[PDB]
């Protein structure tokens, strides 16, 4: 009883369910636009911004404070109460510790992790390279024990304290875990190939693998608590449908739409969405193009889609990996996951189709915002189609499945460069962050200057280089897909 | 006879040997200073310049203007006249082309390489990846179409051309080519382990190896021009021996010191060096410290010494590479090839010992320059030592042996942050260098953003960041050294 208290506050702020107001902060206002789900018509701070390349420091907090205070303490609470005691509830903190501060560190890049709860005065900073192996090894004895516990027949202690759609099953769990797995040794192949292989394969080849059916997927179920995202577009217009959206799925005419985004008020019956990194006059010039849909209209919220998986290991079969399928086959899969957890029809024929591609993209009354569309490749599989294009195709369809999720659309598209997005029109980063790249971390936070100013200061050592978002974490090494 | 002319200009400015003012700004005043080799008394520009990390455009655009006008542009015209005709004379131009073009990429990242000559109003940078896999391809051709004729028993019809030690010699050739291929193998192995290795290793089987005494090392032998460092620092004082010089080669007692540098005429009968990165009231201040010494009083300038390789083969030996000895062998047979090249006795006793290390530094009438020492490391091989102390020893050594050579040394520093060297007291990059890591390539130069803009806009989207002195190049990338 004194442990399981533990588990409800990082089920509750991966994405800060409550206030809707932190949620804003903690995502809605970067990754979720950055990756091109969502933009907001509003001006805030005279247009100088997160969405400009101006990171708010008093905006970006938010996302180290809240991780650390409800997902990182009760990740280290859980363990110092069960470790070696029971083992079964220290095994899915790890699980949901790191689902938490992956994010975390794909964020700001160096993090603390090894070092948290320390009575020092200066807690140290881990390298995002020493991160990724701890998360990695993380995964093995959460993965270990469960498994363990599922093949002795052990009944789960655990249904009542889950908040998922997993009802404690701890098949579930680890199948999660595999699949986070996955994800996290696709994010380092670029940095760390041989690595990435390893972990990737591992994770296909557990006993109980990856997600296949999108009962697998991994969503928090709260009681009480809406997706804020509700909030934030239906009640106060702070965020629209993007113009990258409108572009990419007006353009295959993709059934989705309809659940990801309302029809515009101000266009009736249209899907129109709003250009980000542009100059606003008034929040009543965007304020009525497309709302975010019924999709964030629940009480469940999803941090990871069966699709996904498909996804993941399309692109290992890509790279030669022993993933379970041809790269084709799992894309398709994938597609039809994603129709199959939305409940529309006709998958068939979108996978088919060779023609459709992105739409232009018009601004009614301010074509200034207008441009050419850019992500100009077709759904349908095309063997004889280079690797980059076949990777296009997938991290696209990869992208389309996993709305509203922005922070992992935003990770994939700083590694890949997929899909292509429209680059902003207005760059207020003073030179520390380019148009065509983009926002590639976000800067050290203001609580940790003021209270750990000797941890931050190890947190720069292990970034590198200067402490603004040019500079690239990492796996985000300036380097080729292949 | 129409092909001959073209390798004088490419032996002449891979270090620009004259005008004496052209090698000042080509490297005197970036790599050379930044490397920890020497340092300037000369408060250039109110103290405002590459010193203090306020990258000089006016300065550094010397660097690519020349390097291509008469390295990149030779190559070129050589191999238009000579590829598929003259093939020997094409393979020894490649082998050049590589050793010049190399110290280019390595300075700016991506560079013209394969666009080079074109008709286009834009003529596109390669990406640095894309540079290297050319380079070891160069390299790969060079070597199998000489090593074909030495096999031959063809007489070489190069000895009239050559300005190097090896006066013709194919084998010679082809033995600084594997050991330029070792060189760009170690300099990726944080971004591609993997490439890294295939090529180190290759380098090494190949029939003729890598260079082992010291007649095999590269070395320009001018017949009319001394090292022209020698003008700057003898006649104009704009160079002196520096600070870290002076910590790291006092620390050690090393015999080298003699050759390398003079004694002090301010401190009669001492070694003096001057700390880099300052404020300068007057050039007297620091003038008559200890000036660069005998070894640039020479028609002959090194470019790549026999110590290096084995330094080099250490290093892969740390990697459990193929490499011909144990680590500890590689770096005893370096030092002693370092001591020989430089006739100094004394090599038994100064690689046993296991107490000497950095000396304090002192600039006794400012003494805010002053410092603790940094590199902390004794000579001697522990075989308990850690990875990363064994590569501080290697690196140590090999900076040492390679002076006065500044590229290289600062190439390798970025690579492994070794040796360790005092960090700047002046940093006026307004945060686009940091003070820790100092500098890590230079910008686009001016030429190029006036003439080829095009060209330019190229090269930023193949850098992946904002083109400034503080954002990594592909092989730089910040990852550890194991």
């Amino acid at each position: 009883n004194h442990i399981k208290g533990g588990f409800a506050p990082m089920f509750n702020n991966i994405q800060v369910l409550t206030p809707e107001w932190v949620y804003q902060l903690q995502q809605g206002l970067n990754s979720d636009i950055w990756s091109g789900y969502m933009a907001t018509p509003t001006g805030f701070e005279s247009g100088v911004n997160n969405t400009t390349y101006a990171l708010l420091d008093n905006w970006n907090g938010f996302i180290w404070d809240y991780g650390y205070k409800n997902v990182m303490f009760n990740a280290y609470d859980i363990a110092n109460k069960s470790k070696g005691k029971y083992d079964q509830f220290y095994a899915l903190s790890l699980i949901l510790k790191v689902e938490g501060m992956h994010r975390m560190t794909d964020t700001f890049g160096p993090i603390i992790y090894s070092k948290f709860g320390s009575n020092d005065a200066t807690i140290a900073y881990d390298s995002q390279e020493e991160v990724y192996t701890q998360m990695f090894a993380e995964l093995d004895t959460a993965v270990a024990e469960l498994t363990k516990r599922i093949d002795a027949g052990e009944a789960s202690t655990f249904e009542s304290t889950d908040m998922t759609g997993y009802k404690g099953k701890y098949e579930s769990w680890v199948r999660f875990a595999n699949t986070l797995r996955l994800r996290l040794a696709m994010r380092i192949v670029k940095v760390k190939p041989a690595l990435a292989k390893t972990e990737a394969e591992k994770a296909v080849a557990q006993k109980f693998g990856v997600m296949l059916v999108n009962d697998d997927s991994f969503k928090i179920v709260s009681p009480v608590y809406t997706n804020p995202i509700a909030t934030i577009s239906s009640s106060w217009l702070d965020i629209r449908m993007s113009a990258d959206m409108e572009s990419i799925m007006k353009g295959y005419q993709d059934p989705r739409i309809a659940s990801y985004f309302d029809t515009s008020k101000q266009f009736p019956n249209e899907y129109k969405g709003v250009r980000t990194g542009i100059a606003i006059s008034g929040k009543s010039d965007h304020q009525d193009f497309s709302g975010i849909g019924a999709v964030v209209r629940s009480k469940e919220i999803y941090l990871m889609n069966a699709a996904e998986a498909y996804f993941l290991r399309a692109e290992g079969a890509l790279r030669g990996w022993n993933m379970g399928g041809t790269a084709q086959e799992l894309y398709e899969a994938g597609i039809k996951a994603s129709f199959d957890q939305r409940g529309v029809s006709g998958a068939a024929g979108y996978i088919a189709d060779n023609t459709k591609t992105a739409a232009a993209y018009v601004d009614p009354n301010f074509p200034e915002n207008n441009s050419d569309p850019v992500n100009n490749v077709t759904v349908a599989w095309d063997a004889a189609a280079t690797n980059e294009v076949k990777l296009q195709k997938i991290i696209t369809q990869k992208w389309i499945a996993g709305f509203p999720e922005g922070q992992e659309a935003w990770s994939d598209y700083r590694r890949t460069g997929y899909p292509k997005l429209f680059p902003v029109l207005k760059n207020y980063s003073g030179g520390a962050i380019t148009t065509e790249f983009g926002v590639r971390r976000i800067n050290f936070v203001q609580s940790e200057k003021a209270g750990n100013s000797g941890g931050v200061a190890t947190g720069v050592s292990k970034l590198g280089g200067p402490d603004n978002g040019g500079t690239r974490v990492w796996w985000d090494v300036n380097a080729p897909n292949f």
